[PDB]
């Protein structure tokens, strides 16, 4: 569970933040599978609830209805075309899986959802499964309300609704059962694995039991006996009874404090800075590298959902944003998931944003395709930050470097900070208040490179800088603090 089965030489996976199928499928051909990317998360593929007050939010995906694969984003066929396609030019699908609870208990009864299913949360029945009462934790509950009251009782995390979302009896074979038949109908379709949703609602004994029941990888495209590659949404901060360790056996785990801490750091927040990244990894308290799951921002804490945290940088802070999501894909520590964001019309009111609700861009609750512009980035209000050249072309320099240790590191004792990765990239950083201009180790072979956050390099020349390594590894940087990008990246690929 703990490999991410993508092809060699590709090493992290975008989430494609309620993009449509179809469009994942043009974009793993045109884009994903050309720029070396390893895969793509998509948003939770099952059935939910059409929830009109407020008007079809993203959070209606994690209400399921039913495991029909039937939302927003397409229906089965578009499923099935989109994981076949994606698969053909070797970019993967992980799927997002909303296996801890089905809707909300106060969700009126109904055909409202994304296939028309009926279902009714009072009487717990969801005959599209099936579930019934007899498949929810409401007798296990030790709650006066039901819900999740208090996260320093772990039982109750568990066995309790988290904001009163219907508990799924995940100790029961059935409903087992019924989650490991829809997540088999997804591997079989050809996915290459799942972010378990509200891992840490769940036991990791329960997760265990589910994991038993799944098929290995469709042999066309995996090798005889692979398994699905596991990460788990579990928030550990510390100072609470559940810690992300507890989830090894089933996979990787997401590492928050990972994001939190960059956020920081390159927010020049907290006394924080970037010569304090020496150590990054394990030295700031994280959870081994061989299980983290680590990403500047995800879905949910761009907007200021999940453990939220002012730290978070995100899309709305391009330029430290770019240079956050830099550092991480230069350095070695974790398995990286880089975001694919929409805009929304963001309004904050005494302290928070009103509008952190907002669904895709839509026409009437219809989510709008994905444009491409000339210069290829993305039209309808999504941010495609994937395809901003600083961001990808350290997806590449992350599959260039592949393997190579940690080396060559300088610092300023402040926020000028460079490093190595054997011999086969370098990259530069500054993020102090005056110029870095240093000649520097670079540990690569002579010759010149083309920066790839400046520009790229097209077949004999560069667009942007030019960095010149002499025969003895050394080359000058100069990076103005009034930089728009203030950090270069060069690597074996790059060089003319
Ligand atoms: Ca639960
Ligand atoms: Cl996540």
């Amino acid at each position: 569970q703990y490999s991410s089965n993508t092809q060699q030489g590709r090493t992290s996976i975008v989430h494609l933040f309620e993009w449509r199928w179809v469009d994942i499928a043009l974009e793993c051909e045109r884009y994903l599978a050309p720029k070396g990317f390893g895969g793509v998360q998509v948003s939770p593929p099952n059935e939910n609830v059409a929830i009109h007050n407020p008007f079809r939010p993203w959070w209606e995906r994690y209400q399921p209805v039913s495991y029909k694969l039937c939302t927003r984003s397409g229906n089965e066929d578009e499923f099935r075309n989109m994981v076949t396609r994606c698969n053909n030019v070797g970019v993967r699908i992980y799927v997002d899986a909303v296996i801890n609870h089905m809707c909300g208990n106060a969700v009126s009864a109904g055909t409202s959802s994304t296939c028309g299913s009926y279902f009714n949360p009072g009487s717990r029945d969801f005959p599209a499964v099936p579930y019934s009462g007899w498949d929810f934790n409401d007798g296990k509950c030790k709650t006066g309300s039901g819900d999740i009251e208090n996260m320093n009782d772990a039982t109750q995390v568990r066995d309790c609704r988290l904001s009163g979302l219907l508990d799924l009896a995940l100790g029961k074979d059935y409903v087992r059962s019924k989650i490991a038949e829809y997540m088999n109908h997804l591997i079989d379709i050809g996915v290459a694995g799942f972010r378990i949703d509200a891992s840490k609602h769940m036991w990791p004994g329960d997760i265990k039991a589910i994991l038993d029941k799944l098929h290995n990888l469709n042999s066309n495209w995996f090798p005889e006996g692979s398994k699905p590659f596991i990460y788990q949404e579990v928030i550990d901060l510390g100072g609470e009874p559940i810690k992300s360790s507890d989830y090894f056996g089933n996979g990787r785990v997401t590492e928050f404090k990972y994001g939190a801490k960059l956020g920081t750091v390159i927010r020049k927040w907290n006394g924080e800075k970037m010569s304090y990244l020496k150590n990054w990894g394990e030295g700031w308290g994280f959870m081994p590298s061989d299980r983290a799951l680590v990403f500047v921002d995800n879905h949910d804490n761009q907007r200021g959902h999940g453990a939220g945290g002012a730290s978070i940088l995100t899309f709305w802070d391009a330029r430290l944003y770019k240079m956050a999501v830099g550092f991480m894909l230069a350095h070695p520590y974790g398995f990286t998931r880089v975001m694919s964001s929409y805009r929304w019309p963001r309004y904050f009111e005494n302290g928070k944003d009103v509008n952190d609700w907002v669904g895709p861009p839509n026409d009437n609750g219809v989510t709008k395709e994905v444009t491409i512009n000339p210069d290829t980035t993305c039209g309808n209000d999504w941010v495609c930050e994937h395809r901003w050249r600083q961001i990808r072309n350290m997806v590449n320099f992350r599959n260039v470097v592949d393997g190579q240790p940690f080396t060559n590191w300088y610092d300023n004792g402040s926020n000028q900070v460079a490093f190595g990765r054997g011999n086969r990239g370098f990259i530069v950083f500054n993020n102090d208040d005056w110029t870095f201009s240093l000649t520097l180790q670079t540990g690569l072979p002579a010759g010149t490179y083309c920066d790839v956050i400046s520009g790229d390099k097209i077949n004999g020349n560069c667009t942007g800088i030019k960095i010149y390594v002499s025969d003895d590894g050394k080359a000058h940087f100069s990076i103005s603090n009034s930089a728009e990008d203030p950090f270069i990246a060069i690597h074996a690929e790059s060089k003319l």
